[PDB]
């Protein structure tokens, strides 16, 4: 089934080997990272989620106050009003929290592997009334006209998903909430088609639907419509329970090749093929059948059967991947897209 | 808190008013009307809801076929693969039904109060994958460049928004689903501000959210973005559990004016009002504490709702039409000062 040849230095980074980056908070999760070529290195966009050390018998928690600063939340965790039986989302008062807080964070690297901190690239954290519980999961478009970061904003009111805009990665204009609650896995294409641009995106139903890869179309990218279901979960497969979009679809001959991750109901992550019509990109041409990649490495399965990318480099046949792990650390393989093809019973020259 | 003036033929139109849109089935509710002024008359915009006579120990609801036709699908009550618990929505093998399906009916009249089919305006039924299951509760904004509707768009995989335009009520333009699943309650600003288009709108939220009510921007009504949260539930008020827009705002000097609706935990809906500022209509100004108008009618407890989507308004008064216990329509007055001088 997996096809992946894993980077032998994985895994890349760890939650150990950075320092914080929000006073007297510590590191618990390092995932998800966009991907980008910039001055002649490579980049990692990194979620980083903190938390505050935790006592015993207290769950405790920062949170963006009214005027936009730090605070710390706590709760007893025998409390009668609280549900914390998710770890990463819990209930009290029969409202929603956040158990840590994601923001973005730049690293670089001249050989893909050895990742750092540049000075004069300081993080990217959540502003607003609908990013108060931070931001996550930034795929970045590499385009003629500059990065486009697409992420998800958290808060007590929505997960949706939000747009920014940066040429030289320091300063960087917000195009605000471009899709509504609850909607995340948001991946803009790189280039237009037909003149438009396009977007992959994947709104959560309570009823009367599930979790579904769809697609929509803009003229201007701050605004979104003729949205399109795409595919849907495949009942009594590896990706029966939700399915969504990772990185910007590559282009090929054959189409918008795109690495897609899809999970089963024992919360199993893996990665798939979607190939989708060059000009209509809501048709599907070829979906793989097995997974590409399963999270079958040590790394892949601690804390837990979770690999997730929503970040790529492509040289030739040669795509990069960075992904998470676990959910908790950074890792890279490589994968071919001939090879890929090929399983996928695709004609190619 | 009720300050309406009910209409003293309320019901206006009940189900038994009508014969069938759709060949030898049943009205089952009448709803959730559109309204607007056209041609001299005022034309409500029914939401109509239709299913097969029902036969002893068989389930039976409206699909649409291969062909793009309406049709009846049926399951013996008996099934063990059969969960009809909810007379809304059935379940049969892990896949969803809805027990009824709604389309979009015209009818005019000349007085306001007794409504009637006309000639030349057949129905609007829902077409396409994203409509399989029926449209609903369609909002008409009456503007300078026509008329637009915003409805919902119900299928398996969506409950989300669409748009069509027309001049005429016969020739339509589609815009496609303009918000993705899980949408509804869809109401368009009749005028621009600012030189965009607004649009009120009430995306569901499995958790971290609920069920607000939103704002959005567009440059040309197909494609929208900027959102906002406008208003949420109050827990421990009326509007506890979920609220909506109804119609387009209104514009006053102090303000936007919107009829809003909102519920309890005991699926109890009343109507209250929000004001929004005229410049930036994602600011509230002042909500209504308690709501402006209850279901204390006998019609709307048959089961204790009010909803509104449309309405007209002359000089002070407002004349909502509205569905009453999701089954019948009527009409009531609200005087757009009154609710002012609450709201201060
Ligand atoms: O909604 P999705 O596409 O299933 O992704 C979610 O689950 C992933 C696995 O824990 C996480 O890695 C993601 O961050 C996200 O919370
Ligand atoms: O989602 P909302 O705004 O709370 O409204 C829903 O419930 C109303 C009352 O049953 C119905 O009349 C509506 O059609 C809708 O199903």
């Amino acid at each position: 089934m997996d096809i992946a040849k894993r980077c032998e230095s994985n895994p890349l980074l760890s939650p150990k080997d950075l320092k914080a980056g929000i006073n007297d908070m510590e590191i618990t999760c390092l995932l998800n990272p966009g991907v980008f070529k910039f001055k002649g290195k490579t980049w990692l966009l990194l979620r980083v989620a903190e938390r505050p050390v935790q006592q015993e018998g207290i769950i405790s928690f920062p949170i963006y106050d009214e005027q936009g600063q730090i605070k710390v939340m706590s709760f007893a965790e025998n409390d009668p009003d609280l549900d914390a039986s998710d770890p990463r989302v819990i209930g009290y008062k029969g409202k929603n929290y956040l158990t840590t807080m994601s923001y973005l964070r730049l690293v670089s690297s001249e050989d893909g592997i050895h990742f750092h901190d540049e000075p004069g690239y300081p993080p990217i954290f959540g502003k607003g009334e609908l990013e108060a519980f931070g931001i996550e999961d930034c795929r970045v478009a590499s385009t003629k006209d500059g990065f486009y970061l697409t992420f998800t904003e958290v808060s007590s009111v929505a997960v949706g998903v939000g747009m920014m805009h940066t040429n030289d990665w320091k300063t960087f204009e917000h195009y605000g909430m471009i899709l509504p609650p609850h909607n995340k896995d948001c991946a803009l294409f790189e280039e237009k088609i037909n003149d438009k641009y396009y977007t992959f995106h994947r709104p959560s139903s309570p009823e009367l639907g599930g979790n579904y890869i769809w697609l929509a179309e803009s003229p201007d990218l701050r605004h979104w419509g003729n949205h399109k279901c795409v595919a849907t979960t495949r009942d009594g497969f590896w990706d029966c329970a939700r399915v969504g979009a990772g990185a910007a679809p590559i282009k090929t001959e054959a189409g918008w090749l795109e690495i897609y991750h899809g999970a089963d109901f024992n919360h199993r992550y893996c990665l798939g093929a979607l190939l989708l019509d060059l000009n209509d990109p809501s048709k599907v041409l070829a979906r793989s059948k097995e997974p590409i990649m399963e999270p079958i490495a040590s790394y892949e399965q601690t804390g837990g059967n979770v690999i997730f990318t929503n970040g790529q480099l492509v040289d030739g046949d040669t795509i990069t991947i960075y992904y998470g792990a676990s959910d908790e650390v950074i890792c890279k393989a490589e994968l071919s897209v001939k090879e890929i093809l090929n399983i996928l019973n695709v004609g190619i020259l």
